[PDB]
């Protein structure tokens, strides 16, 4: 299992010790407060009112927690995933990333505390 | 395992099929948007800016997801609990509740979708 | 989870720390060598050649590992149970017992090492 | 998870759908009756009285259930493994094999029914 912090201004994202393999079932739980710029902070679901201006993940709100698995595209994580299986041909190290527009992570603040574990299969 | 919705205006809370027994390890993941009154909506961590005016759970923000286990006091759930063990002498059916002041649930809106499962022990 | 030894000459059986509750999924793995009398020893499946002369469990061979859950009748365990769910209205402490005829445990020898854990549910 | 039969006369062994990956925790439960030649049959622990005459696994009795993981040497399985982690650098498909001397599987009989699952990690 892995636990650690995902910083909102970390554009490269946070690499974890979790390698997703074919057939794996995982659970993620994310908590905390972060901002993509404004003084206000939002949870792992991000800001439902902010327009998408080039987010690294178009299937999640700005300020949401997302992930990449290996060299997959971004996958929404939000508050977490419950006993979750990946799409086919998706595998590799899990990296957690704050959802923001590339080149605009500089003014971000806060972080998400995240737990990841593999479940029974 | 249990999955279902928890309505923000449900003052009595949502009873689940999960009976927490001594020694049990559980995982909860909660998602969605709700409000304790304002047009704005918040995630299961609630509104970090709103003052506590008599919340059923003083250890969580207004609009947060909380729970009771049997006849326990309220316990913060927020975005969820990862492989979580209860305090001693805590057991019984799990009821999920929106965190608001008693008597003020009438103007709430939205809901949280919640997964609960028992883990390896 | 529980791990411990189950002595073949223990007529009362070995009480474990495991309380089976409704809905629980459990895994048991048993290993080792024991005898109901003869110099030969058998594994947790017991002696397939020996006639049943009043075994505490008629659904298992003499010398097999069995269990009671609460005040249930004996249930065959043998080499173990994989992600196993009990019949309805069966619950309580798990006690492991060597399968022999009541009053004839005195000449038994050896033991089984057993692991019991609760599984994801 | 995987369930299936392992034939005693199958010298090449039974390939499973389980790929053991680094970090994986697995549970195996094996049951049934088989023989390496004699009319008598033995459980997954094999025959404790029979001398080793060139067994594919020298750390288990003749007639015992063993396995290979990828290109590993044979690993004793016996009645099963409980929440088990492999040695370092061991990974790949799990193949279950009856422990006998190479070239002598022809007169074997019976089979073991085996369950394999990945556990919480
Ligand atoms: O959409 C992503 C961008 O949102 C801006 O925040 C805004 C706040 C109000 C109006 C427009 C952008 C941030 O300042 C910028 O860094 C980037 O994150
Ligand atoms: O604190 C809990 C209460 O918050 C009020 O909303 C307010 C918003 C701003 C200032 C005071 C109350 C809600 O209108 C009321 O129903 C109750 O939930
Ligand atoms: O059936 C259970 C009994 O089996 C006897 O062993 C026998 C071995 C061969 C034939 C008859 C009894 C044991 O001596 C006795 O203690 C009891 O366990
Ligand atoms: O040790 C492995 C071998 O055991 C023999 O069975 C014997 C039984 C008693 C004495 C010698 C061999 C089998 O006949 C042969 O096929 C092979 O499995
Ligand atoms: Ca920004
Ligand atoms: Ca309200
Ligand atoms: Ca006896
Ligand atoms: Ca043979």
């Amino acid at each position: 299992a892995w636990k650690g912090e995902v910083l909102a201004n970390n554009e490269a994202g946070q690499v974890t010790s979790i390698i997703y393999n074919p057939g794996d079932v995982i659970t993620i739980v994310a908590a905390g407060w972060a901002s993509y710029g404004p003084t206000q902070k939002w949870g792992p679901q991000g800001d439902r009112e902010h327009p998408d201006q080039g987010l690294i993940c178009h299937d999640a709100f700005c300020g949401a927690l997302v992930m990449k698995i290996g060299n997959s595209g971004t996958i929404p994580v939000n508050t977490g995933l419950f006993r979750w299986v990946a799409p086919n041909n998706v595998q590799g190290a899990i990296t957690l990333i704050y959802n923001d527009v590339p080149g605009t992570y500089g003014n971000n603040s806060g972080s998400f505390s995240v737990n990841i574990g593999k479940d029974q299969s």
